[PDB]
Formats: structure tokens, C-alpha cells, sequence
């Protein structure tokens, strides 16, 4: 049950990769100390829907109350727009950017059915050491797993190379060390938004065979402290380090190619190619 997309399916999905990229470039001059989540909400939907012609895929069919997800610090992911700070118990539940806030902004369009999604971190302010380091190594994390992806090569291979990076990080820099969050996947994606295959960010031996045409997701999230999770029951949707500390992530939606994979979701701004050729 694992998709292989064909031509049409991978130029439908090379555009909604693009647009999802797009959202993220438009997003960033907005982006700053002082700006709720709602206002950065209202700005992409006004976006996707009137410039792009598409479709914010969590508002309309996963039963999320918005179109974009914010997770600022201690939220790991899924974190809700709003206009005002609140608590789930005595955890805070930030709505409104501050100086040294970490900001994920997570984003799923669907242009003409098929889907593209993507998240990255900003920086707001003045960020500090642990901070940046912690944002950096989480992309690392992502980069490092794409330069394994090409066919032929098992699942199981892109949560080892995580994890030999992270351990690697941890006996390197024991002021600055990280744990994998282990409850969250990435996975296929195409004309529906969760396909096969589960594809886990840690050590495992998943034995699935990478093929040309599969398109997924990789999607790591690193953790300042430990790698458990709390889910928000009052919301349903925001997650929380159980611990309390940071946490940051960086996805992209990739496409097996005959020699490595396109990153379908690549921004301007990064320095990684659109096609690797990792054979
Ligand atoms: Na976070
Ligand atoms: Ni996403
Ligand atoms: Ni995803």
C-alpha cells in the first residue's frame, strides 16, 4: 500500500511542495517579537486561499480549528493560533511571540488534490547559545537523513542516521545534548495526507525498500531535555515536552528519485540542492 506516484502525480506534487514552500517565504517579514499566532494564522490563510488557489489541509479535513500550526519552545508540534497566552494546567500554552522565542510554523496545502508540507524554525531576537544549537542540529538531523534516501536503501536506515548524529552530538558536546521524540513519524504523503509508509526518526530496523516515485515525509523533532511527550486533553491538539525544556523540527516532502531524491518542499533560502544525487 505504498504509493508510487507517476508523472502527473509528481508534477501535481512538485507544485503543492512548492506553494507549501512559498507560505514559509511569505510568512518570515511578519515574523517577530510581539506578533500573535492568530495574526500569522490570518495572513497564510488569506494567502493559500486568495494568491494561491489552494487549500490549508488541517482546517478543512484533520479537524484542526486552524489553517497553520505555531509550536513555540516547549510545544513540540501541532501548537493551535491564538491571540492570547493561556495554561493547561501550569503549562503555558504561548500564543504571543517574545525575544528568544523558537518558533516552528508547520504547513499543509493541497493544490488540485494532492498535497505538499513542510515546517521550519525561526529565530525570534536574540536566541541563545542552547537555543540556536538546538535548532541547528535538529536540521542537521533532516539534511543528514536525506543524503541516505536513493532506491534501494531500507526505512530503518534515515532514523539510524538521526540517531548516529545525535549520539555523535551528545558525546561531543555534553553541555548541548538532545533526545529523539519518539511518538511523532513522518510518512507518505500524495492525494491523501498520511500514506505508507511510518517513517521514525530514531534507531530501528525497518526493512521497507526505498523505490523511485515514493514521496514522504522526514520530519524530525529534537528535544533540549528528554524525549517524552504530554498532549494538551483540554485543546486535543498542542504537545508539550514532558519535561518542560525546548523543542525544535524542520521537515521536508521528498521524492525517491532514480539517484536520491528532490526536495519537493525546498526553500530559497537553504543551501541543500533541490535533487541529490546520493548513489
Ligand atoms: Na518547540
Ligand atoms: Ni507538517
Ligand atoms: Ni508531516
Amino acid at each position: 500500500s505504498i504509493k508510487i506516484k507517476n508523472a502527473v502525480e509528481i508534477e501535481k506534487m512538485r507544485v503543492a511542495g512548492r506553494l507549501a514552500a512559498e507560505v514559509l517565504e511569505m510568512i518570515e517579514p511578519h515574523v517577530k517579537a510581539g506578533v500573535t499566532t492568530e495574526e500569522l494564522d490570518q495572513i497564510c490563510h488569506k494567502y493559500i486561499t486568495e494568491v494561491q488557489g489552494a487549500i490549508p489541509a488541517p482546517l478543512n479535513y484533520h479537524g484542526f480549528p486552524k489553517s497553520i500550526c505555531t509550536s513555540i519552545n516547549h510545544i513540540v508540534c501541532h501548537g493551535i493560533p491564538a491571540s492570547e497566552d493561556t495554561y493547561f494546567g501550569q503549562i503555558q500554552r504561548p500564543a504571543v511571540l517574545r525575544d528568544g522565542d523558537i518558533l516552528n510554523i508547520d504547513i499543509t496545502v493541497i493544490k488540485d488534490g494532492y498535497h505538499g508540507d513542510t515546517s521550519k524554525m525561526f529565530l525570534i531576537g536574540d536566541v541563545s547559545i542552547e537555543d540556536k544549537r538546538l535548532c541547528h542540529v535538529a536540521q542537521e538531523c533532516l539534511y543528514l537523513a536525506l543524503k541516505q534516501v536513493k532506491p534501494g536503501v531500507q526505512l530503518g536506515e534515515i532514523g539510524t542516521t538521526i540517531e548516529k548524529h545525535i549520539k555523535t552530538n551528545n558525546k561531543n558536546n555534553p553541555r548541548f545534548k538532545f533526545s529523539i521524540v519518539r511518538d511523532y513519524c513522518g510518512h507518505g504523503i500524495g492525494a491523501e495526507f498520511h500514506e505508507e509508509p511510518q517513517v521514525v526518526h530514531y534507531k530501528n530496523s525497518d526493512r521497507t525498500v526505498l523505490r523511485e516515485g515514493m514521496i514522504f515525509t522526514i520530519e524530525p523533532m529534537i528535544n533540549a531535555g528528554k524525549f517524552g511527550c504530554r498532549l494538551d486533553d483540554e485543546d486535543s491538539w498542542t504537545v508539550y515536552t514532558a519535561d518542560g525544556k525546548k523543542s525544535a523540527q524542520w521537515e521536508h516532502t521528498i521524492l525517491v528519485t532514480a539517484t536520491g531524491c528532490e526536495i519537493l518542499t525546498l526553500r530559497s533560502e537553504e543551501s541543500l540542492p533541490r535533487i541529490l544525487n546520493n548513489a
